[PDB]
């Protein structure tokens, strides 16, 4: 019975978790030209997004981490002639999943960039106007930097449960 | 005809404040470890929110203030394991009335934080889709810092003609 | 043929940035009281808009300018006693088209200041709901600083293509 409450206990956060109520986050790492990671988290109800400006303290690459409430067909990116250029890009395609004990703790897309970057994301959950808007007020905002990778698997990573792809494709989550 | 003409011309603006294209008002108070009171201002039409994050430079407590015109149900509150954390708090109940002379000026909510604070908050008018989207762009956003509590009320709170409750529990506000 | 399939196809794209999937764009220079002009850029889907505020470095003007995909009448402008302040004014009466070769680059509303600014304004595209959600997330913001109009003219203007009305009335843009 303590393994019986404690599993049928379980799964009544990943069934709401999924379910509206239920948050959907995404991480915006910058690795920087000395190896060190910037990252940006926000977490939402209904979508979430990031706009942020990326440049030298030189930014040589970007990872986007969903929480696997995203649709990942909703997601769409801005990367920054006007007269010419599309609103966003649908990158949803791009983006593979990252499992722990065969379970989607999260989805992953990495690039590099071109040897100041501009950048914005943005996906809607897995699925009353006045809710959401609310919910854009309510968006927690999170932005850290850290020295190196391992530092920030080491102490940002690890001890909050975040699905991650280091830098030797090894992924780091919480199967629920 | 110089006091009648000035008293039915003064409700001419309390029945539309409080009509939506009255703004709402929400400014949220960070006390500090020194005493000095840190202030985010935030106005707007339909509704209005206060997204920030309260660090050292160490913040102990928090009051947030609204407008008469919100409605107080529908405040929210966000502060900051992701797996089981709620989006919110309809923390709307623990808000104390702001009154002068028997008229309400103000919502106030108060409280300690345990000895960098990350906190979102948002609520909505008393009472198409497009005005409300612009009426987020057009939001303003203030934000001050004042050395000591009677400096934020002698220069912030009494000339601006503000709802407040300073720190011997004395309410400051205009009413109408 | 190089003409015919050059021409006939320059106009599919004034009949696609007009179209909704066509951004929709605002600058607001601040002129300063050393000449410098500092520009804010956003540029987004459905709807656009800037709210930022304007200090010392002192702030002597503002000019704000539309793609000509905004709807002039849909412009607002919030400039900043809170129980009798209106939200914002509908401005686009007082926006003067920008003209090049006979065709609308942009609008432009230009006043002074009487000798820090708080400023908002926002416009909609000329022309489901979880579509302009996502737009507020991906809108892209650009800041830069420029020492002399003209250096801003000669880097930030005519290498973009960009609508402008510099100080002696003379309009930048680019006809299409």
């Amino acid at each position: 019975f303590r393994g019986y409450i404690l599993s049928v206990q379980a799964e009544e956060q990943y069934n709401y978790n999924n379910s509206l109520n239920g948050e959907v986050s995404v991480w915006v790492y910058a690795y920087y030209s000395d190896g060190s990671v910037l990252v940006i988290n926000k977490n939402s109800q209904y979508k979430v997004g990031i706009s942020e400006t990326f440049k030298a303290l030189k930014p040589r690459a970007i990872q986007i981490i969903f929480s696997p409430s995203v649709n990942v067909r909703t997601i769409k990116m801005a990367k920054g002639y006007l007269q010419r250029s599309h609103p966003w890009e649908a990158t949803g395609i791009k983006y593979r999943k990252i499992k722990r004990d065969g379970e989607i703790v999260g989805y992953s897309h990495y690039f590099e960039l071109p040897h100041s970057i501009s950048l914005a994301v943005s996906g809607v959950h897995k699925n009353n106007v006045m809710d959401v808007f609310q919910s854009c007020d309510l968006a927690l905002r999170f932005c850290n930097r850290y020295w190196a990778e391992l530092e920030l698997v080491n102490h940002y990573i690890s001890p909050n449960a975040y699905p991650y792809l280091d830098i030797n494709n090894h992924s780091y989550g919480v199967a629920l």
